[PDB]
């Protein structure tokens, strides 16, 4: 029930917060999981990956209502 | 159809080409609908990302090893 926006949808919308963390993750489904998880405890209904990193990984997401 | 593996599952697989290329990311979902469309395109069963570069929050740049 926590998804992903498209850049076109999220652009139209004002974040309330972000993520912003690091981890070992066995694929993209795994890694939206991950940021769902985080997403749903701070209260959000949809979130936005805004960057991903090598280093594990490293993910940001902005966190919508 | 095409079908994203796991680290676990790739890891025991032997990977016959790769795919990789920038484009506009979107969302998860749809850079793995790219991904995959590259993979059919050269015969692959299943793809394994193995790299991952979305830096200033428009292009992202992907690797996967293709499987048959
Ligand atoms: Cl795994």
């Amino acid at each position: 029930k926590v998804e992903e926006l498209n850049k076109a949808t999220a652009a139209m919308m004002v974040p309330f917060d972000s993520v912003k963390f690091t981890g070992n993750y066995g694929n993209m489904t795994e890694i939206s999981y991950q940021v769902a998880k985080r997403a749903a405890k701070k209260g959000a209904k949809y979130y936005h990956i805004t960057r991903q990193w090598q280093e594990n990984i490293t993910i940001s997401a902005d966190l919508y209502k």
